[PDB]
């Protein structure tokens, strides 16, 4: 397989739960293992703004998502926000790529300053210290200088800042086509195959 | 009226021509005067990726857009990329708010470094030196450190960096609802009335 | 009216609950709408160091403060520390000026780094990204370099750093006259009328 | 009226006394109140290089300028260099816009570093802490790196750096037309009406 | 004795003469030697805003303060603003702790930039080069970025920035109790005994 | 194969056309696909200073280079300076390593500031945002501070700055041996096999 | 002769064509060789705002200026905006001092960032890398922070930033006397004799 | 003579001994005095990679080089790596220009940080403190960020960073023509006559 075997996928409380769910579904279809983390605010976002009824407790959530995605047994692991026994809490874990999708401005801040107040924050701290892939998908507008300084610091350290800013050059016909644009760019960044967004200019031989 | 009487609206060659057109249409409906600028690459973007057939020459373009938006005579002015006689080229002009929507990474760079290679770039140079509103709507993913340093410099100087990153909390049902989300935030930033996005929590009295 | 129609007033756990209460009372008398936020530590400060018995729950608190200030019905809204449905959580809300009075060093830190761990912190994140007024009233001594770097970053971004450092040039005769000095400066910063502190030198014609 | 009711106009010892006098005269004609400050070196500049015989003492100076400009009684207030009873010494004063025209490199330095050795310097310190308009009109050539760092620091904080660098695009026929160019830009910056410099391109409809 | 034998106490022209006088009185009661410096603006502040009639000349002032505080003969030394023969002008002097209380923003600026235009400024220059204690008690609101950068530079070099920002956790009943709060913190910083402010939590054994 | 399948090779107007041609020829022999870009100034450099007669138009150029290198059909693609349909214009393209050989100081500047005025500049903007290899081969002497700051910024972001500074430790006998030294280092940087420069010390077992 | 034998004089599109022409005329009278460069925007400025009818093409322009100034044959050389065969394009050229008079903010930007999009920009890049004199004569008001950062960077590298900010201490009676003031300062900076501005205080023996 | 009478020529252990020898030979032919310094690693480079058999000891080396270059008696002085009696060790010496050709990355580091571990390093420390010419000829590829930061620091202080990066615009036919290109640029930087590289465009009159 091209790309990582295991992805830590953290959802935080920005608008854009759709991107996180679609990414989870694509990662499952490419037979990757997913370590799934979700914040309390992202639970509120999904509950109040989508019609996905995600159970609260980690075991019930793991069962629901496994069904939602047609995943294989053990393929999706769910860990709670203080579960320091989970692999992402330590750099001695097996290597995983991490994506925070969507990434709230508060989680962006925590990651940039090294705050470790929950497993999502610690898992990012670990990704950075181990030089493992870390992709952040912020969804905010406007971006303040605080936001931008936090993104720049992390980009300078090798994190990928991939805003939830879809393009229109594939002639999107639905919300889903926009969601898929961003998910495709994430998978491209991770080096995981995707067929939602063609390779620009692949057939163009001469100008 | 709340907000500026005159907006300089510059379209550049990022993906997202839809946002610029929708904004132009909303600004016309709020009876503002619009000084319209468009780059050669943004012409290519509109031509090759929308089904708006925008004429090439400024006078023909002014006629087309006036029709497209139902604008009043003289309400939309169009200026070409080297027309230094246009009001935006000088700070002695009547005050206008400026929005670059969408804003390519190259135009973001030019603005942040003070390059003045065309009227769009000069018009931004002028907005900043006069302390007149300047809103940039970048549409790129990922954002590199180069992009982020350019946005941060400009945000620190009082420009508003408003990425084309729509939210989902109004339950969007179409591409157009996403486009309108970003346009609404622009109009909110400018202080111009809009009814596309409700005021969050306006009826919420107690927690 | 001169000045903002709506103020988000956040009280945090620094010494100086008196300033926050006096400001709330003045804002009510100038017929402004107040969105009131208070941290758990500021509850402890008021409980253990004032003889204002503030109820714990938001609805009971809203009733108490409305009585305390002689406010009109709906004039004071109270929101709890995780109530993301409240207007201050989103920039799509109606514009409000925000004052954090008093501002603990921990809340100063959170605001300067973009941490968003409660509604007060998020509401400040929003104020800054929207370019809406944000006034911080720290009460600490000494100020460390950490404190000072956090204040400087925010001042450079357009927040007003207004320490709880009263002046003596109005010949204060009581604690209340000192409290009113600081409240007056806040209201002056906000552009809201006040008659507690005269306009210096207004009658002085020549030197 | 558009623009501020009251302007603090400080003249310091750079070459260009003409600009300060012309500005004072225009501000009087637009019926603004002017709080006039002048340094000892600027007195020497006016005395030795203009044929305006400005009296030394504040009361005599106030009488002379009131005559010179055709001002109304009390319209021009004059304050001496240590008169801390004057409104500009305190932020509790009524709001004024401040212009230092011309601005010597030493006064530029004092303002940028926060030195408060006289009323002009203090009045600028106050303008900056209150977020009130502050315009500096330096007249020096070359600009050293010291000068440029001082201007940049202040520009970054929201002061307007408006060098005494007139333009030629109105076809100036006299020294006075050059002086008026700079005065016009000052008044434009302040938001005060002026008819000396037309609005560039106001009649230009299309390119 | 705990703490320094000799304190250089400089009063400058900020509002808050009360703090400087109260500190002088406490230092006298703890049998310390005080080298007293006062600026011309601080003389104006005391004259116009307190009912302490401080004589102008150093010898007359030394006599007055010695009486005011019940000091011993030679215990208070007074030095004028250009008296370079005074111990504080040279680092070869016997070691003293220095406190500038209150500290105007102009004196803060001078100290941070190394300006040495009077004995107070030089005495601070010396304190910093000798690594002797230097405490600054600014009294200003708002603090501008200029103020904050000057405080941060000095704090980073080991000066103590102790704003005149009293706390309310000792249940102050008068202006004097607020003044004493700040004076207590100064004496704590200096390591000099004081009984005005109890030791927080000294009797609290367990949570 | 070790190393990238596809290289974007941009030639710009520095002295050293020989290096770009030799690299193109080596890349062809290692059966890589080459997306070839050349600036107008680099055309002038090749025309006026080499005896390679490179046709002007992209299709004619593609035919000429395919012959020059003995390339396979479609192996060399040529794109013009505004051809935004070419793969290098978008990060959604298939991954390529990019080398700018030689790299003029103006192209170095454009890349470091994010200017995107042609396809070479955009292609570098894309390489950096996608974290794809980007190698710059400047040929200038002296290097100014402007040059050096631009190289440092890009090196800090992960671009490889490989000046056209050949070594002499392989005992070069001709200009071609010097050219091959630099080309070898490029291919080593890219991870592409080369046999022009031996592996230093590969047979040295002990000191 | 004192000063340089050869000056590269670049005119760019700021207001102030008069200064460039007057300087050219003075340089000719001091029998210097002038390599003359002019941008397209500066052609528009001269055409639309002076009554100097400057031919478009370099040879016709060289003939016109030679007549205008009474220059000797070959004394004025004119080079077009892409003529890389001209001496200023290379540091291997004979040494020249360079002056950009007037200097637009866009040309200031290009020089400060190292952009080399035309011969003027390259010629400045070369001046800086060779440590040859480079004088920039900006004419803008206000100066933004972008402008000021660009000037500071270049001043720190040894370029002379000489704004078109004339002085009044020679009692100017006409526009021409103001123009000559700035030209005199340029010639003083270059070390070329001039008799338009006396040497300040040359006859003053004692104070 | 144009240029310096005395050059300190230091050879260090980068590849490119040829440049140092050729420069020494040209300096001798222009009848300059040369103070020659060579590191132990540069001895190894010359020994193992050239067929110049340079004696080890300073006196034997001085004799050999005097013969090699056809120098006059005393024209070449050789000093060993700890000979602090040599003129270059002190700024009280007669002024010399210094060139380090070639300049290893370790010697570049030492110079940039002020390390003074041998006479070459000290001689550069002295050149910089005396503001005497200092030219560094690094020969490395790639340049790391460490290298680039060290070059930038020194360039900012007025050292000339002249990489061993020859140009091809004189149609080089041999290794020697490339070596001579770099040597010519060095001599141009020093202001010493050379006829190896023509003056670009000297005969080009018009574009
Ligand atoms: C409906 C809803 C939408 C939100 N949308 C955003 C958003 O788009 N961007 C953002 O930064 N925060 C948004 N927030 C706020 C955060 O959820 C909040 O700041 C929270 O503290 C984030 O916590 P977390 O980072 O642990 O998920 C939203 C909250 C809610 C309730
Ligand atoms: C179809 C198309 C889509 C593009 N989309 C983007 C984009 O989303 N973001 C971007 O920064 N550049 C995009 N570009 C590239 C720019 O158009 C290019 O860098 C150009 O130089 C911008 O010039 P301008 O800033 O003058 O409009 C796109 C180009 C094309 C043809
Ligand atoms: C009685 C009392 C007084 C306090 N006074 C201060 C103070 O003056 N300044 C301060 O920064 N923190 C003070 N604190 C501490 C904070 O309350 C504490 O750091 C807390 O975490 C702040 O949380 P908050 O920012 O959410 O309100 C005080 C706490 C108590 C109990
Ligand atoms: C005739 C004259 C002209 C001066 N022109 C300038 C000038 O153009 N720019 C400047 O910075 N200083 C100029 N100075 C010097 C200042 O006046 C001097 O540095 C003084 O200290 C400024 O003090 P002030 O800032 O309190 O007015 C001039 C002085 C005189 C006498
Ligand atoms: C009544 C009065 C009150 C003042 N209060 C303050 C103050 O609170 N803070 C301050 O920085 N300056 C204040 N100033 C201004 C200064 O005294 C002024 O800037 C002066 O130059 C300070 O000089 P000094 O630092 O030598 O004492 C006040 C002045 C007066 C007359
Ligand atoms: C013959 C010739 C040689 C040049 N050599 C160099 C060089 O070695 N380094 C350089 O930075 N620029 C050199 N230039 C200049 C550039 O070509 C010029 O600055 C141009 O604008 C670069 O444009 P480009 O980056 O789009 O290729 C040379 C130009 C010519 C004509
Ligand atoms: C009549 C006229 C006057 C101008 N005056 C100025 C000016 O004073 N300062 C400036 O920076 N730009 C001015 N500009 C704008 C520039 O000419 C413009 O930004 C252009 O791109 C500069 O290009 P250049 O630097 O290649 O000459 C003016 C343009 C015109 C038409
Ligand atoms: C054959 C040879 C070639 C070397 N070439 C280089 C080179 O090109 N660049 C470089 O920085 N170091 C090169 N080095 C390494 C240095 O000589 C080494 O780092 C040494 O410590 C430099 O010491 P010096 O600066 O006192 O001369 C080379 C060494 C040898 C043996
Ligand atoms: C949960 C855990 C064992 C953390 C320690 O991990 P690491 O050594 O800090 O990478
Ligand atoms: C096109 C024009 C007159 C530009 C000059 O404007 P400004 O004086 O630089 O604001
Ligand atoms: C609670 C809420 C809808 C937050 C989203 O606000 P915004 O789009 O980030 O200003
Ligand atoms: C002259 C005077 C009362 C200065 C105090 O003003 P502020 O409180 O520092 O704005
Ligand atoms: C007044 C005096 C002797 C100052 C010299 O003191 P120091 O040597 O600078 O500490
Ligand atoms: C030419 C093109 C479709 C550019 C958009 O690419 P990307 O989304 O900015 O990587
Ligand atoms: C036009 C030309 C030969 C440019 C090369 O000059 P240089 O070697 O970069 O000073
Ligand atoms: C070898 C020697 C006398 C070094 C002292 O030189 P300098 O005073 O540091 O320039
Ligand atoms: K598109
Ligand atoms: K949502
Ligand atoms: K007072
Ligand atoms: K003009
Ligand atoms: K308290
Ligand atoms: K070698
Ligand atoms: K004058
Ligand atoms: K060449």
């Amino acid at each position: 397989m091209s790309g990582p075997e295991r992805i830590t996928l953290a959802m935080t409380g920005a608008s854009g739960a759709q991107y996180g769910l679609r990414l989870l579904d694509c990662l499952v279809q490419e037979e990757r293992e997913v370590h799934f983390l979700i914040s309390k605010a992202a639970q509120l976002v999904m509950a109040t703004q989508t019609d996905v009824a995600l159970p609260a407790k980690p075991q019930a959530m793991q069962a629901f998502l496994t069904e939602y995605c047609g995943a294989a047994a053990g393929q999706i692991r769910v860990f709670g926000q203080n579960d320091w026994m989970a692999p992402p809490a330590s750099g001695s874990s097996a290597p995983n790529a991490m994506v925070i999708c969507p990434c709230s401005t508060g989680t962006l801040s925590a990651v940039a300053t090294g705050a470790c107040n929950n497993l999502i924050e610690r898992a990012a701290d670990v990704a950075l210290k181990e030089r493992r892939p870390l992709v952040l998908v912020p969804r905010e507008a406007p971006f303040s200088s605080i936001h931008l300084e936090n993104m720049l610091k992390l980009s300078n350290l090798g994190a990928v800042i991939l805003p939830a800013a879809p393009g229109f050059y594939h002639q999107p016909q639905s919300v889903e086509d926009l969601v898929d644009f961003v998910v495709a760019r994430i998978l491209n960044t991770l080096g995981i195959p995707q067929d939602m967004l063609p390779r620009w200019g692949e057939q163009h031989l001469v100008s």
